[PDB]
């Protein structure tokens, strides 16, 4: 990966304008762990990720999260996972520089943030296949990415699902004593400390959730708070999975839409040993198209 200056990421950031694009700045997203930034480097349009400690952890955390995305990046190289082009350590704060991804995150586009269009059954279908074929390279590679969500999941020029975050990443049950993930889509024990790929799996099944409804994963102003929760209203006959799709389509079949609830649902078993491997996943996801 290209080693750039500090400075030449804030001279093509616009001083890294924390203004939204929307509003005449540079920022096209922000998380956890820092903020992201529209650049231009040598005709190419590019993301800048500047680190910043946004949520509360340590700047050797913030470190080794850095080390950890370039070295699964310089090992894990796949159609369905972002492009790293460069990094940052130099000066102020350490960056991150990536392809651009035209069309954001899917998040983003889910919520139609900035007035961008609705995506079509179509297109949702092709994005969750993608981000299958992704999550099974990096499981087939030993790898589990441990914050599978819709903010990591983005989409590219041909609306290409490309799995992003890679910081707390890690190679490959096994026990740690820093709980680490977001817990609107975490597994149950995942939450209690256990590193397996089984756990990405349910993550996943909160995706399709996420893709099916529109929905986001937890919204505190919502009944339920938790997305998650519908499984469970489904499953005690209290309402369908029609009462939750994703009004916002004009091209979903009621059979294709069964047929990824039902991976969703399979994903979100609570124990981990009745979850399809991420192989069976894709298999699934391939017939219902
Ligand atoms: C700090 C924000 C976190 C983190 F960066 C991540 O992976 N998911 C989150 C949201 O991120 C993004 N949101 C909108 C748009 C985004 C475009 C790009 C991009 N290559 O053009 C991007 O690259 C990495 C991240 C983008």
């Amino acid at each position: 990966f290209h080693s750039f200056s500090f400075y030449e990421l804030k001279n093509v950031t616009n001083n890294f304008d924390e203004r939204p694009i929307s509003v005449g700045g540079n920022k096209m997203g922000e998380g956890g762990f820092g903020v992201v930034y529209k650049g231009y480097v040598n005709n190419t349009t590019v993301a800048v990720k500047k680190l910043a400690a946004m949520v509360d952890i340590t700047t050797e955390e913030l470190k080794q999260q850095f080390d950890q995305e370039i070295k699964v990046m310089a090992k894990c190289q796949h159609e369905n996972l972002v492009e790293l082009l460069g990094f940052s350590s130099d000066g102020d704060d350490l960056c991150l520089v990536y392809v651009y991804m035209p069309n954001g995150s899917l998040l983003d586009r889910l919520s139609c943030l900035d007035g961008t269009p609705p995506l079509s059954w179509h297109m949702r279908c092709k994005i969750a296949q993608g981000a299958a074929n992704g999550i099974n390279f990096l499981h087939e590679n030993h790898h589990i990415h441990r914050d599978i969500k819709s903010a990591n999941i983005l989409l590219d020029e041909a609306f290409t699902a490309k799995i992003s975050d890679f910081g707390l990443a890690r190679a490959s049950t096994v026990m740690t004593s820093r709980i680490v993930g977001t817990t609107a889509y975490m597994a149950p024990e995942a939450l209690r400390g256990e590193i397996t790929p089984k756990s990405d799996i349910y993550s996943f099944g909160v995706v399709l959730l996420e893709i099916i409804t529109g929905l986001p994963a937890v919204d505190e102003h919502r009944e339920p708070q938790l997305l998650l929760d519908i499984k469970e209203e489904i499953e005690d006959e209290e309402k369908t999975i029609e009462d939750y799709i994703d009004k916002k389509m004009n091209d979903a079949d009621s059979t294709s839409v069964e047929a990824m609830y039902s991976v969703a649902s399979q994903c979100l078993h609570e124990k981990k040993n009745k979850r399809p491997d991420i192989k069976k996943v894709q298999q699934l996801l391939q017939e219902m198209t």
